[PDB]
């Protein structure tokens, strides 16, 4: 029945709804057009981190960055402010990660380096992870601005979940690494009125958001039980037949994850 929910939310916020839960030790995935397309938006930038972090040692994150006020081209709030002094990696990954840093983002691709501005190097990390559907050739703003129909840009919640499961939980990083990107995540910003808003306060959330055109609202998260029992909850929503500046829905996400909660608690 726990679908029919799925689909009430669906009806009532006139979006299309996808989520993703890993099974575990213990409970069963959670599924719900969790291998139909949607838009990353700037949920992206989590595996983004994770790729540099993979691809260089931890004393890179002292690497100094520097860029030009014509770099920032999609929303900044900290990169905007360190134009004169540059940024480090480190610096780049918090901002990319915790405020959803757009120019950090795009100078965390070119860290990357090759073609697209480093864009198919992101693509190559998260085929290294078994991702095979997955896909980014733009970089922000306009990763977040493709049509309805358009494959480029594009995750499922079954593959970002599972990016991130391994990412977080698994093994595709040394615990050093790994342990940066959770407190990236931990001490994220943005996503208040997401998954977190569909937990109880005793639940700890890690995020991060995404949000585009068409009314895309997405967050990717790891939440812990309590008593520390971990899960991966991927959350995806657009409203295609509302125009390209439909408006996002925070609230759908939320609720979404209280029926999630209600399912994992």
């Amino acid at each position: 029945d726990l679908a029919d929910r799925f689909a009430e939310l669906e009806r009532r916020y006139d979006a299309r709804l996808g989520v993703y839960v890993p099974a575990t030790g213990t409970t069963a995935a959670i599924e719900y057009r969790a291998d139909e397309r949607f838009a990353f938006c700037s949920t992206f930038k989590a595996p983004l981190v994770a790729a540099v972090l993979h691809q260089n040692p931890l004393t890179h994150l002292d690497k100094l960055i520097t860029y030009t006020s014509d770099d920032i081209r999609s929303i900044s709030p900290v990169a905007q402010q360190h134009v004169q002094t540059g940024m480090t990696i480190g610096q780049l990954c918090d901002a990319a990660i915790r405020y959803s840093d757009g120019t950090a983002a795009n100078l965390l691709l070119a860290d990357l380096g090759g073609p697209g501005g480093g864009t198919a190097a992101f693509t190559g990390y998260l085929r290294s992870l078994g991702d095979t559907v997955s896909r980014l050739d733009a970089e922000a703003p306009e990763l977040n601005r493709d049509p309805p129909g358009d494959e480029r840009d594009t995750t499922t919640p079954h593959a970002i979940a599972l990016v991130l499961q391994q990412l977080v939980l698994g093994n595709a990083l040394p615990p050093d690494k790994r342990a940066l990107l959770t407190d990236w995540m931990a001490r994220n910003t943005t996503g208040a009125k997401r998954i977190r808003a569909g937990f109880p306060a005793d639940w700890k959330v890690i995020d991060k958001t995404g949000t585009g055109d068409y009314g895309r609202a997405n967050d990717i998260a790891v939440v812990w039980s309590p008593t520390g029992v971990p899960y991966v909850v991927a959350v995806m929503s657009d409203r295609a037949g509302g125009g390209y500046d439909a408006e996002p829905r925070e609230a759908l996400l939320a609720e979404a994850a209280t029926c999630v909660a209600g399912v994992l608690a």
